[PDB]
Formats: structure tokens, C-alpha cells, sequence
């Protein structure tokens, strides 16, 4: 007699934020599972859900871990109700540095969490949105998925992977009844070292990641959002009665971006972002 | 004096006559090494280098496993020039079906060998030409990376992830000299006990236009190869070739709507 929801990766930011601001909506339609890494974390999400006054049994936490299969399995199973009717797949890492400074393990993991991980769960849980004739799912972007960032190779690859498999079954999926979105964030709030890492690089390779650490850190400055003008924004794209692919938090990188996709060479894109960062 | 280009999966199609277009070409200007999984699997590489009267040392082959970094080593190891001039990333894989339907050593083995393998050369081969400040790479792009695709939820993942990993390096290396291109082909020439049967339905619905697709529109290898050459020659190369223009209009339609709905209600009526 409610709307469902699931999420991954609550500990923290995004994931906790939309918990909270969904078990403590004035309508009291959401019942929302929580899910975590590892509910050793779970304190602060439980902090800000008092804070907030979630009626109980509005919010449940679970354990779920991307990386396994079982564990996804093991969250279904915790389910209750038999259904999900939002599914969020929030769970993310990044990976910054030069390419060649960078280790084949951590380039597993991102690839792991980032592209399979959000495969899992859309595995395990689209079957039955499918039979059921209903479902929306809503999939955590990144700016980096939309456009290639320098000293993001690793990360700008798992984020346009997604943009890619969402597009794809979002094709498949329109004749079903699910309804699966994108909300695209530039930097968020509540956001190695170089010993090492002129060790792994050339020397104009490492000043230029310096220039690049420099620029983002003003554009952190500028341009970070609050996680919950974020998850605000999830809150639309669930209740839209026909959804679109893609929702902007911002329109900050509105023309950057424009700017890659009125030159398909992509070579405006490549001269415009160089200059912009270095 | 030549132009030293290594390839990756020699053992056929792209690799296999872009291999032999280079080590053939009038000029006599390029030395190729063609590297393959297995050479168990050359045969037609070397039938393909003989159909067309390559001289000797313009084609040594290796292996090549782009799953294992220390074979990226030993490869590397291999060119007596101590410098790559060409390097092109071209290995791939497919992977088709529901998503459901998918292997989890398969969805992992597809980006192991398309995304990681791609990472694992550059890794290797691009400290040298930052070094020199001078260099192509280029890497086999495909349409599917350009826009999502039903059935190919998985393999489109993969080209995406190209695309944004080779956006991301051009925008580093524009002043190194070094010239990194993706030349974008569109087509070139159990089930059910996994998935349910309104799905299995439709993954015919969408083969059968497939079929359709490449029979309008497929591109053999030699025409494709052209593309690669007329990249490796450009003077001041850009980011991205279009093996054809077949595509560019749905890709038109999913740029005019970063939304995206337009582009998925066109793709799908097209599908379905
Ligand atoms: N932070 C920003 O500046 C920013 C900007 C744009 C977009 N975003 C996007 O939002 C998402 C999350 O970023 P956020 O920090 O803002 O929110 P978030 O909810 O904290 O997401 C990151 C989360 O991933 C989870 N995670 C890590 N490994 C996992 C695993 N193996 N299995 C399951 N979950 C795992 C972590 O907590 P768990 O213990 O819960 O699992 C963590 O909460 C990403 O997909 C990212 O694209 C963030
Ligand atoms: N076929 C089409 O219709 C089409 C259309 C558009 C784009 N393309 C693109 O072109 C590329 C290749 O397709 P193709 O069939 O036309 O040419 P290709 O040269 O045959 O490339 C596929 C190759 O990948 C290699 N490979 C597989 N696993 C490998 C591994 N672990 N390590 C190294 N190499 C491995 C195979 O031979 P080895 O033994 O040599 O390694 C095989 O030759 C892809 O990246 C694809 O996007 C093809
Ligand atoms: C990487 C960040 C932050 C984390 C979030 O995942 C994505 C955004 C994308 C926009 C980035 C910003 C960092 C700095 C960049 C490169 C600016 O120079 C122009 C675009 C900016
Ligand atoms: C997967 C393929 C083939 C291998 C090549 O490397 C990439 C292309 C992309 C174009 C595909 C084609 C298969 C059929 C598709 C999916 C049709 O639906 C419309 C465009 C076609």
C-alpha cells in the first residue's frame, strides 16, 4: 500500500541522503530499504533518519555488496513485500591519476562496482519489474559519463559504460513499464600521494596533474552541490509520469557539453575542455 | 626510415587486412607487427600476407593475450626498433543477449578483454611516445559506442567505455604531440533456460533486424582499412572517423536530446 524503494551504497552522501529524504517524505508513501557495503557504517544513516522523524518501518536497512551476486540475492530475499517499485543503483568509486601510474587491481574494482555491479542488480531485480508490467530504476550518473575528463580515464570509462547499458535496455525496456533514468551530478559535498607518483610517471605528465589538482579543487570551490539539492532531483524523476533517460542537477556543464555533441570528431571538445582545465 | 605499427587479434577481419593493407602497401613504408591471441590461428594472416607479395620483415607476428600485462610485456619487448610509431587497438569481443541471460564470467571477460586489454597497451606503449612526442594510436570504435543498443546492453557498455577512455587521454596528450583516433565502424562482414519468453520473443524480433541491417548496410574489412590508413595519414588527425555516414542521423537525433527519450523512441519503433 506503498511505494518501494531500493538503495545501494546508503552509508553516506548520495545513497544516505535520498534514504532519508524518502522515509521522511510528508506522504508517508515510501517504504524504503537502505542498503550498505557494511552495516558496521550504518550510524550515520540512522543519525539523520532520527533527526528527520521516519515514521518507523519506513526505512530498513540491508546488507548488499555489488561485488556479489549472493549478497544481491540475499538482499532480494530480505524483501518483504515480494516487490520493488523504484530500484536505485547509487553504489559508485572513482580513480584518479595518470593512467600509467595506475594499478590493474584498482582498474578491476572501479570496473566491478561501477559497470558490473550495477549489471547484478538489474539482473536479480528487473525479471519481476518486468512481469509485473511495472518499475522505475534510477542509476546515479556522472558528468564523467558524458564527457572525457583528463586524469579520469579509468573512472570516465566505468561512468560512459553505464550510459551506455542504461541507453540500451532503456530501448528494450519501453513496452515493458519500466522506466529506467540517469540523474547526472557534477561535483557533491561531503566530498595515493605524490611520493609514489612521480615514481610511475614523466615529470611533464606530473606537473600537468598538478595543474589538473589545482583546477579541480576551484571547481569544487565553485561549483559542489549539497548531496540533498542531489537527491532532490531523484524525488522528480520518480514521480514524473513519463519519464526521460537523463535528469541534470545542474546545468553548469550544459555547454561544455553541447560542445561535444556539435562536433562528433570530437576534436571542439578535446581544444575547448584543454584550455578550460590546463 | 619506416613506420612501425603494432596490431592486436591479427587472426582475422580488421586486424587481419589492416595487417596486410600496411605490410603491402606501394610505399614500402610500414613494418607490422601482427600480434593474435594464438598463432595456432595465423595460417590465414600469412595465406592473406602471401595473396599479396608483402616483402620480407615488413610482417612479424606475435602473440598477444590483452587479458595478461606480462604478454603485453613480452610483445613489447619484440620491437628491435625500440619505438612504436602506429599502435592500433583492435581485439574485441561481443556479447549479445538478454541481459539476464548473460554469464557473470562472460560480462566480466568482455570488459577484461575490450576495456581493460585497451587500458593494458596504453599503459604500456604510451609512456615511450609521450617520451618522443610522437605517436598514433588508434582503436577500433564501433556505433554501439556511439548509442545504446537492444540486446547489446553489455558489449555497448564496453565501446562507451572506449570512447570516454580514449576522450579522456586526447584531452591530456593534445600538446605531447601524440595523436590518439577511434575510427567508428557500423557492421562489418540455455537462452530461454536462462531468460522468460516475452524477452526470448523479442531477441528475434531484434536479430531479425539485425539481419536486415547488415545486409543493407555491412562494409567489409578493406573498406574499413581505408579509414584506418586515411587516419594514419591526416596531417592534424581528429578524435574520431566514421567508417560510413549510414548512422549519423539517429546519432544526430540522440545528441539533439540529451534528455534522451527522443533517441530511445526512435530506436526503439526502428527495433520494434
Ligand atoms: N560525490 C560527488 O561529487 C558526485 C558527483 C556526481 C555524481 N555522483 C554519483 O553518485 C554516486 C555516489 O556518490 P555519493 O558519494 O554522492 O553517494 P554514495 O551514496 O555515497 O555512493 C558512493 C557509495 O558507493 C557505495 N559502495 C562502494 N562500494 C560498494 C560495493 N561493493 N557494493 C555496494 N556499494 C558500494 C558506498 O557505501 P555502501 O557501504 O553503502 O555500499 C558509498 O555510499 C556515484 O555513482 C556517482 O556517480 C557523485
Ligand atoms: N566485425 C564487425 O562487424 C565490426 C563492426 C564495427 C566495429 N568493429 C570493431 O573492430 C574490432 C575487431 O573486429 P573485427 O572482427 O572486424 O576485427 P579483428 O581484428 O578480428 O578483432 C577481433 C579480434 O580480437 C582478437 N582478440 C580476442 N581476444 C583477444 C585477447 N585476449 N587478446 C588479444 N586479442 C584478442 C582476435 O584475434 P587475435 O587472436 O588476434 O587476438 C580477433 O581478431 C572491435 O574492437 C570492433 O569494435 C567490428
Ligand atoms: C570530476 C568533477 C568532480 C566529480 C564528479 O564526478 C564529476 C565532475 C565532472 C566535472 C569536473 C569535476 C572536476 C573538475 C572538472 C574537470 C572541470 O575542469 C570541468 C569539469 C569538472
Ligand atoms: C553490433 C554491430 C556489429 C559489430 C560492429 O563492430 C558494431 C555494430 C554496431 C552497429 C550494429 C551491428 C549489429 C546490428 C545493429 C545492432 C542494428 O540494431 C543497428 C546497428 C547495428
Amino acid at each position: 500500500a506503498r511505494t518501494v524503494v531500493l538503495i545501494t551504497g546508503c552509508s553516506s552522501g548520495i545513497g544516505l541522503h535520498l534514504a532519508v529524504r524518502l522515509a521522511s517524505d510528508p506522504s508517508q508513501s515510501f517504504k524504503v530499504y537502505a542498503t550498505l557495503r557494511d552495516l558496521k557504517t550504518q550510524g550515520r544513516l540512522w543519525e539523520a533518519a532520527r533527526a528527520l522523524a521516519c515514521p518507523p518501518g519506513s526505512l530498513e536497512t540491508l546488507q548488499l555488496d555489488v561485488r556479489d551476486s549472493k549478497s544481491v540475492a540475499a538482499a532480494r530475499e530480505r524483501v518483504t513485500e515480494g516487490r520493488v517499485d523504484v530500484l536505485v543503483c547509487n553504489a559508485g568509486l572513482g580513480l584518479l591519476g595518470p593512467l600509467e601510474a595506475l594499478g590493474e587491481d584498482a582498474v578491476a574494482s572501479v570496473l566491478d562496482v561501477n559497470v558490473v555491479g550495477t549489471v547484478r542488480m538489474l539482473q536479480a531485480f528487473l525479471p519481476d519489474m518486468k512481469r509485473r508490467g511495472s518499475g522505475r530504476v534510477l542509476v546515479t550518473g556522472s558528468v564523467g559519463g558524458l564527457m572525457g575528463l583528463p586524469f579520469n580515464d579509468v573512472y570516465c570509462a566505468s561512468k560512459f559504460a553505464l550510459e551506455g547499458l542504461c541507453e540500451s535496455l532503456a530501448v528494450l525496456l519501453l513496452p515493458f513499464g519500466v522506466h529506467l533514468s540517469l540523474i547526472e551530478c557534477g561535483p557533491v559535498h561531503t566530498a595515493g600521494s605524490p611520493e609514489e607518483v612521480l615514481d610511475r610517471t614523466d615529470i611533464h605528465t606530473f606537473h600537468r596533474f598538478y595543474q589538473y589538482l589545482a583546477h579541480s579543487k576551484q571547481v569544487f570551490r565553485e561549483a559542489a552541490q549539497n548531496p540533498e539539492e542531489v537527491a532532490e532531483v531523484f524525488l522528480t524523476a520518480l514521480r514524473a509520469p513519463k519519464p526521460t533517460l537523463r535528469y541534470f542537477t545542474t546545468e553548469r556543464f550544459l555547454p561544455l557539453l553541447r560542445m561535444r555533441l556539435d562536433d562528433p570528431s570530437g576534436s571542439n571538445y578535446v581544444t575547448a575542455m584543454h584550455r578550460e582545465v590546463f
